[PDB]
């Protein structure tokens, strides 16, 4: 195929070392074959979940003990099972825009959603206060979609309003947070919690494969109760799958695979900025990349988005709309993911997108 | 002494990782990174690879007679999550019945949804159709190849009687969960419930978390169209299933691995359940009654014997023995019933495991 990838739900395959993975795996089914039909802990097998607690609080400053932690195939459902450890009755609120898909799960699960939009510093604090919601569910590292980071100032006033009134639960999906460019780490909103009132959740989706989920999620002691509580579920991570996770990280390879990524990532989000803005000099509108492996394009010219991305499909060009992530008119936005993108295909990528826009380059 | 380690196991809940084929699923799963590395990169299809979903359905029409198309088929990372999905598809206020006794953990999922669950007791033609029509519920959930844990086979007759029910009143469905029926010994070849579902009331519910790797967990859901609708309607599952998992699962299959593995095991759990079933009634030599036989990895030994059923288990740990007893099937009374197990047994057990459970059951 000559298809070009601007895709944010595509992950890279070409630099994720497969066969380091593989070998792990052997190495994991080598240590442990006669009990893998034995190592079924609900949560995860702790040794697994240990792994994971110490890489967070390295590389997150995430505080807990293993037993906290309940891994996950996906976080889809961990944040079902979530919903079922938090109060019934929970009015849950939104990032709008933000993840769609995990909106359609609580409004389906009959619950009461917030939409909540987004100013300069990320999920407005004014509207959380407005409108009173029990629970929010917010990407603190790199707003999805709009790339926004919160300010520790807004994480402090989100924690702040979890910490005045009981049952308040901030969920703090760090997606996409492995990756920090022309900025430095802020620690997570678990981290700067001086109370109990975040549930951190993880995923290994961007750093690994989504082909491959693994998920975690951090419960506050309270809401551990309620699971341990439960008596009846079953892990949806294979066990051998967990233990090659726990290979791949205290062997090292997890993270030399991260800081190598780091690396490509930038350089790759640079080089794809000049790119766009040679090639629209200045009609393109930029905003939410100094973090996460996208970021939102705007861009000033007459077609509407079904059509700008009607047309890039066309080209051969995979390129989602901003439209997609409302959760209920302007210039159009789309979001430019380059984790799948290969450099040797950046400029003949924004070509095709500055003619997906109309269908042109006269020049 | 005592040997601390040398346990013998007749519990049910195992799978031999002796005999899986290892190397061979590692090497599918090798050929099928090749062909499809590039692939792995993407998003599954939310209902499972559609490849894999026909690797699957090819293989159950042939093996269990079940009649769907891979469009219907929803693969999930075990049978929990996928009985989750289900009864959120299923009316919210759907009436649920189970077996009595069965299976508790899916009991427990079930009434911590909210769920009204009825429970249904078995007769000779397994659960009771009588008893489903007295208490009225609107969803079966029904093991009809080989009960869970009593073993006995429904027979074509009740499994109309069942159909029929259903078809008498809206909303009213079975769910054949299907596990362990990759065997059968010499009788009741009978192919699933749902291939005779004429009127689609059936969700079949199949698994291989027996069949293939230890501690991997691949099971699939087949849904009639408006329960498949209901699914559409939804627009937001993430596939639970590893692709790379699903990949090597279709290769296992089409490579005939999947195949060549199950002959060998079915003949070697024939052939294993035969000597223990000569051994145990050359050592009770008529004060035992075994029921539930001739097909999957447990049947039921009933004991001529004054000692309590948990005389005879506490002894049995006495003794290295595990064991499980019928009263912890129950969901929520007279002659010992005890659940044989023969997965994770060894050949060279079986002549001591039946001599510690002769002293188990008899003191002596
Ligand atoms: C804020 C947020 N929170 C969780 C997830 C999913 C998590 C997960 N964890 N484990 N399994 N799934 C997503 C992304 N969702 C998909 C597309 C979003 C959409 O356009 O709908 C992308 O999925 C991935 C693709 C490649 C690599 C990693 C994820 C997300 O944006
Ligand atoms: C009627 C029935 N339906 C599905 C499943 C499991 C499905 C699955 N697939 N993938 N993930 N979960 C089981 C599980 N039974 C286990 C629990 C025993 C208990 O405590 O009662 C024991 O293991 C087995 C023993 C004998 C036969 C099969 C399994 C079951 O009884
Ligand atoms: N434990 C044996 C009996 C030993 C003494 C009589 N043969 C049974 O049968
Ligand atoms: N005492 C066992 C051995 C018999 O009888």
């Amino acid at each position: 195929s000559d298809w070009i990838s601007f895709s944010h739900m595509s992950s890279d395959t070409d630099h994720f070392p497969i066969k380091s993975w593989f070998r792990c795996e052997q190495k994991a089914a080598s240590r442990s074959y006669r009990t893998l039909g034995d190592m079924s802990h609900p949560q995860g097998i702790y040794e697994v979940r240990a792994a994971i607690t110490r890489l967070i609080s390295l590389t997150r400053g995430v505080k807990c003990r293993p037993e906290q932690m309940i891994i996950g195939a996906g976080t889809q459902v961990l944040m079902q099972l979530l919903t079922e450890l938090l109060p019934k009755e929970a009015v849950y609120a939104m990032e709008e825009p933000g993840y769609r898909r995990m909106y359609q799960l609580l409004k389906n699960a009959g619950k009461q959603v917030k939409t909540i939009m987004l100013d300069e510093k990320g999920m407005s604090i004014a509207e959380i206060t407005r409108q009173q919601p029990d629970v929010l569910v917010t990407t603190p590292s790199h707003q999805f979609p709009s790339g926004t980071i919160m300010p520790v100032s807004r994480r402090i006033q989100l924690l702040n309003w979890a910490a005045e009134e009981p049952r308040r639960y901030i969920i703090e999906d760090d997606y996409d947070s492995e990756f920090t460019y022309d900025v430095d780490s802020i620690p997570a909103l678990q981290s700067l919690d001086r109370f109990q009132n975040v549930i951190y959740m993880g995923t290994f989706s961007k750093s690994l494969l989504p082909g491959l989920r693994i998920s975690y999620m951090v419960l506050p002691p309270e809401l551990l109760r309620a699971y341990k509580q439960r008596g009846y579920d079953l892990q949806t991570c294979s066990s051998l799958t967990q233990l090659t996770l726990q290979e791949f990280i205290e062997s090292g390879e997890y993270q030399k695979h991260i800081k190598k990524m780091k690396q490509h990532y930038k350089e790759k989000r640079e080089r794809l900025i000049t790119a766009l803005e040679a090639e629209f000099s200045g009609e393109v509108t930029v905003k939410g990349a100094n973090a996460g492996l996208h970021f939102v394009t705007e861009f000033d010219t007459r077609r509407t988005e079904q059509d700008i991305l009607s047309h890039a499909a066309g080209l051969q060009l995979e390129i989602f709309g901003m439209s997609r992530f409302n959760l209920k008119t302007g210039r159009p936005a789309l979001i430019i993911g380059f984790a799948r993108l290969k450099e040797e295909d950046i400029q003949e990528g924004v070509q095709r997108l500055f003619k997906a826009v109309y269908g042109h380059k006269k020049i």
